[PDB]
C-alpha cells in the first residue's frame, strides 16, 4: 500500500510504540490512552509516523498535539533507541541565558562600592588626619607645647657658661648669673650683670678670692641690685678681687 | 506514484544527496555507506525524505538512525542551502546553563572572605590598639613617665619666684631658697624658709645687704638649719637686714 | 486519496493556513504570497504538510524554505495551538554561553588586582615604615634627641644629694657642688670636689658655720680651685667648721 490522506487508524489505550512496525501513520486522540500504554515519548496525545525501511530499521516520529514537543526515534537491529526530543522556543529563549562574551568583572552587577580588606601594612604618611593621642603612643597635639603637656616634659634650659655668665631655668624664669669685680680698699664696686634680669634681681652674694692677711677684716656686701647693676662693698684694708653670684628673673 | 509503505529504495554507497531529486523516501543502512558519499548531513545511516514541490523547490529531511539529530534542508533555484541539525535533548540540557537573572554578586560562588585593599589613607582615629613605637615617631607607651622614659625627657622645675620664695628641680627633688631678715646687733635672728625642705637642709649662707661702716666687722653666718628653720647671725655692731639662700630636698 | 509523489498544489497568495484542512502536502513557492496570507508560521516560502488525523486532530508541519526553521502546529477541538519553532544550529551555539559549572570567582576574567577597601581599623603595629610628624601627634623622628627637638623638651637633671654632693643640669652642663670643711684657725683648708668640674670651677663661697663670737672677726674665703679642688680661708681666731659651694663645667 501507500501513505493514504486518511489515517491508517486510532491508537487504543494499551498500545505499545514498540509494536508499531509497519509502515503508515496513527492517531492517538487521549492523553489518557497514551498514559495506558507503553513506549510514548511523552504522555500526550499524538500523531505517530512510521517508516519501516527495513526489518533492521523502523523510524518513527510523534508530535504531541498540544506542542509539547516532537519527537524521533528508530529501532535498529532489533533494539530501540530512546526517542529524541527536540527543543522548541516554547522551551526556552537563548536570549534569556548568560553569554560567555557578557562573563565579566564590569558587566557582573551588584557590586559593592567597598569591599571588608584583608590583613595588610601601611607606611605613616597614608595617616593624613587626626593626632595620635598618648594611649596609641603618641603625643596627643600638634604643638612643641602642647605635647611637652601631653608627657610633662620641661624646656631645656640655656646658659653661656664663661668665666663671667649666666644660667636660665626656662621652665620658670629662673637666671642665674655671676662675675668678679675689682674693689677698691674698704669702699664700693659697681658690677653690670653679664645679661640683664627681665624684671627683678632677687639677691645675691660677694665673695674675696684672696689670700686675704688673719687678724684683718675681709668682709663682703652685695646690695643695691638693679635688673642691670648691683654695688659689690669690700671690707678688706686693701683692694681687692671679689667674686659675686646673683639671681632672679 | 505515491508514497508507498514500502521504501523506494536502500542507498548503497557513493550517492550525492544533490542527485535525490525525485519525491520519495530512501534508507541508509550503512554509516560507511554515508563515508563514501556525499552532503549527508552527517556521517551516520539514516531515512532520508524528497519533497520535489517543484522544480525550483527540492525540500529533503534526513533522520539518523542513532538519533545523532534530524536534519533539513531545501534546493531553490539550482542551489542547495545548507542542512538545519535540529538541536535535541541529548544535546544540551537549558537547566545546565546560566540565565541572566541569575548573574550577580551574591549569587556568584567562591567570593573571597577580604580583598587586598589598593593604595588608601586612614584617620589616625582608626588607630585603635598598640603603642607608636619611637622607631615610628612614637614615644613607645601610653604613660607621661615613659613617653619620658622613651625620649629621654626630664619634667618641668616649679618656682615661685617672689621676693622670698624658692625653685625646686622635679628631675631630683634639689630645692633652693632665698629671703631677707633683720638681725640684731652681734646677735642671731631666726628665719622660716618659704616652703618646707621636705627631708634635708643641705646648706645656706648669709649677705649683708647694707652699706656697713668700713674698718668695721660684717660677718655672717648660716647654722643650724631644720626643714622649716635655720639661724642668721649677724657680726656687725648694729641692726641690720642680711639676705640668706639655702638648697636641700 | 493518497499522498502523491507529486505535491497536491501551489499555495497563492492570501491562503489562510487554518483553511489547509485536508490531507496532503502543499508549496508555497513566493515568500511574498506568504505575506500576504494568514497563519503562515513565518513569512518565508515553504513546504507545508497536513495530517487531517480527524475532524478534532488536524496536524500541520511547515519547512522553511531557506532553513529558516521548521514549525509545526494542531487543531483541536476547532482551536489552533501556536506554531512550535524548532531550535536549529543556525540559531546559536550552546558553547557560546556560560555554564553554571563555570560561573565561579576564579573564573570571572577582568578582575582587579586590588579593591576601594571599606571602612576599618588597624593595631599600631600594622605601620611598619615611615615617621609619624608633629602635625598628626608623633615626634618627628626615630632619635631621642631628634624627638626631645620637635617638641622642644630638655633632659633631665642628674644629682647626688647627700650632706656633700653636687647637681648637674644636662641641658647646660653646669654644675654645682656643696660640702664642709674643718679650717685651722685664721688658716686655710684644702677641699676636693664630690666629683670633678670637668673643664672648669667658675665660683664658690664659704660660710662660718659656728656661733662665732660677737666683736670677732668671721671672714671668709673661697679661691684657687682646679677641676677637683679649693682653698677655704677662715677668718675666725679659732678652728671652725666652714660650709661651701662651688659651681662649674
Ligand atoms: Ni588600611
Amino acid at each position: 500500500g501507500s501513505f493514504t490522506k486518511e489515517a491508517d487508524g486510532e491508537l487504543p489505550g494499551g498500545v505499545n510504540l514498540d509494536s508499531m512496525v509497519t509502515s503508515g501513520w496513527w492517531s492517538q486522540s487521549f492523553t489518557a490512552q497514551a498514559a495506558s500504554g507503553a513506549n510514548y515519548p511523552i504522555v500526550r496525545a499524538g500523531l505517530l509516523h512510521v517508516y519501516a525501511a527495513s526489518s533492521n530499521f523502523i523510524y518513527q516520529t510523534y508530535q504531541a498535539y498540544d506542542g509539547e514537543s516532537f519527537y524521533f526515534r528508530c529501532r535498529h537491529s532489533n533494539t530501540w533507541f530512546p526517542w529524541r526530543r527536540m527543543w522548541h522556543g516554547g522551551d526556552f529563549n537563548p536570549s534569556d541565558y548568560l553569554l560567555k562574551s557578557g562573563f565579566y568583572w564590569n558587566a557582573l552587577p551588584g557590586k559593592p562600592a567597598t569591599f571588608p580588606p584583608s590583613a595588610h601594612n601601611h607606611d605613616v604618611g597614608q595617616l593624613t588626619s587626626g593626632i595620635l593621642p598618648l594611649a596609641r603612643g603618641g603625643v596627643g597635639s600638634n604643638t612643641a607645647a602642647g605635647a611637652r603637656s601631653t608627657i610633662g616634659a620641661g624646656v631645656p634650659a640655656t646658659a653661656s657658661l664663661g668665666a663671667s655668665g649666666w644660667w636660665r631655668d626656662n621652665d620658670t624664669g629662673l637666671i642665674r648669673q655671676w662675675g668678679q669685680v675689682t674693689c677698691p680698699a674698704d669702699a664700693d664696686a659697681s658690677i653690670t650683670f653679664p645679661i640683664p634680669f627681665p624684671t627683678l634681681c632677687l639677691g645675691g652674694y660677694a665673695n674675696q678670692t684672696s689670700a686675704f692677711h688673719p687678724g684683718t677684716d675681709a668682709s663682703t656686701g652685695f646690695r643695691g641690685a638693679t635688673t642691670t647693676t648691683a654695688v659689690i662693698r669690700n671690707g678688706y684694708f686693701a683692694q681687692a678681687v671679689l667674686s659675686w653670684e646673683a639671681f632672679g628673673r
